[PDB]
């Protein structure tokens, strides 16, 4: 399309043609065009931007204003509609532990933000979308219905606020609007050491020579670290509960602390990483600071990709992996690793997966205290129920244990998520994920379910009829078309999330594609990929192929009996073996043998 690139906001940097590993921003990659999957820079386009006025304003935006013909309906109303259910009986996945939830949103973390525009911090505007719900520029309130319930009891919206956009941060308009991904496109750790200068450094232990990372030293996890606090007011983590006060993390991704699990699943990350540092420096007396770090860095890396390629992706993909990533031909420089827009919202099929609680369990796997099973809403932005209620090991267990939601068309996203979130500055755990999920596909100007049917080679259904059909479900079809008045017009988030899933995966056809497709492009389109030929040595590699999320945890906390293969339904003692019994990654090949 006639012109060719802007962005302002980002400056160069004159690459790492020099460097042996990846840089922290991202850039240097791929060398005939170095932005290229940087952080900080536009979310790519697979399709063109759908907005209301061809350019920026989302639809749904004005009234009197139509797609295809029909009003879109309001998202909290498809929220309510469809999205919600109240029995969260024979709901649990009988296939899949709550640590297959867990590392979905790590993936997601490691691959895409697009933060909302931070446009007023000394702004009333800040709190005016909120307090009068005036559909206001980067304020984009969700509305509820005339039927809900929270209008009754919480206002008449729940504040919203548009994405952040490349180019200007203010008003410009020529040609169509792009949300910014702010993390790096590359399944790189970034969610471990950040995707800028700034908080890498601010992450990193440079009062000593090990090239370990900042731990907190206010607390501790039985001599386990936990990530240092975060600096900062004000904060989430603190205002969930004011008299513990114990502050949200910090980490190389800012959502570290959304939930209690996710801190978790961030924990055992930082750990590794000292334990990789601590462990090299063993072999290698002889590497500074920074030799340990990046290579710890690079190590855990490579950890990432194969946990989520070898063992992740085939169980999301199911039938469907083979034919989207097809197993590794080598680094392709020509390919585009850049996260989509639309992947952004694929990824979130993770939220049908979040079940309603929490357990933590004790060294026998049965529940570890008196409330030891806690319903999800009261664990959003807390740290106290870690720092001060049992550390993470109790909690690893819940995630080896526990179940992870089964997507259902019928029982779509829980209550905790869907009635009771809490968004940071809104104080009351009330918000809608769903409706949020809903609102941003519209705010990111998201082409309609069959531009995207289209676009995957499958069929796109007209009528009710046809919808029934594809969905294999009436009912979710009857409301859907009652809702949207045509395929043409749902939500992607929710077109893709309501077709039935693939033999052995958990999601549809539509949804294999476009993740499908981008992760083959995020590992095909990555210099630094672990089986890229030259990344690792002939050793390493060998060394790689036996990491297993049963021994980052053996490794990490004092966990003895683990899973053998922990993204499963695992119930214990039976399924449970000892750590020793577990094929570690040995270190020896790392040994910078002579000088
Ligand atoms: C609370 C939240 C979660 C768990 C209890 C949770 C979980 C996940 C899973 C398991 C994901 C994939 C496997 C996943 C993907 C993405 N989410 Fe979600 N998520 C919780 C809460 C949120 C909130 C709040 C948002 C922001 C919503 C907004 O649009 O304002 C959210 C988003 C996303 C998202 C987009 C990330 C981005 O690129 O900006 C996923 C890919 N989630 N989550
Ligand atoms: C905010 O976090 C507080 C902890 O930092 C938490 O208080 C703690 O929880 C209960 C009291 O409500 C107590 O835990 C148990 O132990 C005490 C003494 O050991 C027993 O007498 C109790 O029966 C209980 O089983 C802790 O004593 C208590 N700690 C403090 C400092 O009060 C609050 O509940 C949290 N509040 C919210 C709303 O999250
Ligand atoms: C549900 O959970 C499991 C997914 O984590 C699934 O495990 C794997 O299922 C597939 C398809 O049946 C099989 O895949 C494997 O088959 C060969 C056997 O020669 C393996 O060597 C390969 O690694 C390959 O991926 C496996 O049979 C199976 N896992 C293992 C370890 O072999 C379960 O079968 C599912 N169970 C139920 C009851 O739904
Ligand atoms: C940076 O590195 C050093 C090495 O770990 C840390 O200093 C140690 O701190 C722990 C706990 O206080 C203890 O083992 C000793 O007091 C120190 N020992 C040594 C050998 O230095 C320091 O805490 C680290 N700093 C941060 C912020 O992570
Ligand atoms: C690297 O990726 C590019 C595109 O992603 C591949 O170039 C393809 O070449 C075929 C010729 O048979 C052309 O039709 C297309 O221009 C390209 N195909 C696609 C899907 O874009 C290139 O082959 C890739 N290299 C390797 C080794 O896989
Ligand atoms: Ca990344």
């Amino acid at each position: 399309s006639w012109e060719v690139g802007c962005g302002a906001p980002v400056p160069l940097v004159k690459c790492d043609e020099n460097s042996p590993y990846r840089t922290i921003t991202g850039d240097c990659n791929n060398r005939r065009s170095p932005a290229l999957g940087a952080a900080n820079r536009a979310l790519a386009r697979w399709l063109p931007a759908e907005y209301e006025d061809g350019l920026a304003l989302p639809f749904g935006w004005t009234q009197r204003k139509t797609r295809n013909g029909f009003r879109v309906p309001l998202a909290r109303e498809v929220s309510n509609k469809i999205v919600g259910y109240l029995d969260e009986e024979g709901v649990l996945d009988q296939n899949r532990s709550l640590l297959f939830m867990q590392w979905g949103q790590i993936v997601d973390h490691d691959l895409d933000f697009a933060p909302e525009t931070e446009l007023g911090s000394n702004e009333h505007s800040k709190t005016q979308c909120e307090e009068y719900c005036i559909q206001g520029d980067n304020c984009f309130p969700i509305m509820f219905p005339k039927n809900d319930p929270k209008l009754k009891t919480q206002g008449k919206c729940m504040p919203f606020f548009r994405a952040g956009f490349v180019c200007p941060t203010p008003p410009y308009q020529s040609l169509a609007r792009e949300q910014i991904n702010a993390v790096t496109s590359f399944l790189d750790a970034s969610l471990v050491y950040g995707s800028e200068p700034s908080l890498a450094s601010r992450l990193r232990n440079l009062s000593s020579p090990l090239g370990l990372m900042a731990v907190n030293q206010e607390a501790w996890d039985h001599g386990l670290a936990y990530l240092p606090f975060n600096n900062k007011k004000p904060s989430p983590c603190e205002f969930i509960n004011t008299t513990a006060r114990v502050p949200c993390f910090l980490a190389g991704d800012f959502r570290a602390s959304e939930q209690i699990l996710l801190a978790t699943a961030h924990t055992l990350l930082l750990r590794e990483h000292n334990r990789l540092a601590r462990e090299l420096k063993k072999l290698n007396p002889h590497w500074n600071g920074e030799k340990l770090y990046q290579e710890a860095r690079k190590i855990l890396g490579a950890f990432i990709q194969i946990i989520t390629f070898r063992d992740y992706l085939p169980i999301v993909l199911g039938s469907e992996m083979q034919k989207w990533i097809p197993p590794y031909q080598g680094y392709n420089n020509s390919v585009d690793p850049r996260i989509s827009n639309v992947f952004t919202f694929a990824f979130r099929f993770g939220h049908m997966e979040v079940p309603s609680t929490v357990s933590r369990l004790d060294e026998n796997y049965q529940p570890w205290g008196p409330e030891a099973e806690l319903p999800l809403h009261t664990l959003f932005f807390n740290t106290w129920r870690i720092i001060k209620d049992g550390g993470i090991d109790p909690l690893v267990r819940g995630l080896l244990a526990k179940k992870s939601k089964l997507m259902n068309q019928d029982k779509m996203v829980t209550s905790e998520l869907r009635n009771k979130l809490f968004q940071p500055t809104h104080k009351i755990h009330g918000f809608d994920l769903a409706a949020i999920n809903l609102q941003r596909c519209r705010d990111h100007g998201m082409p309609g379910y069959n531009s995207w049917r289209g676009f995957c080679g499958l069929s796109q259904p007209k009528t009710l009829k046809g919808l029934q059909t594809v969905l294999k479900n009436k009912i979710l079809a009857k409301k859907l078309m009652d809702l949207y008045k045509t395929p043409d017009n749902i939500d992607i988030w929710i077109g893709g999330n309501a077709e039935p899933m693939v033999e052995r995966g958990r999601v549809g056809p539509l949804l294999a594609c476009l993740l499908g497709r981008q992760f083959q492009q995020i590992r095909d389109g990555d210099r630094f990929w672990w089986e890229n030929p030259g990344v690792f040595t002939e050793k390493q590699r060998d060394s790689l192929q036996k990491v297993s999320f049963s021994r980052l945890i053996c490794d990490n906390t004092h966990i003895t009996k683990v899973p053998l293969h922990a993204f499963q339904a695992n119930n214990y003692p039976h399924d449970f073996v000892d750590c020793s019994t577990v094929d570690k990654l040995d270190l020896s090949p790392w040994a910078s043998r002579e000088n």
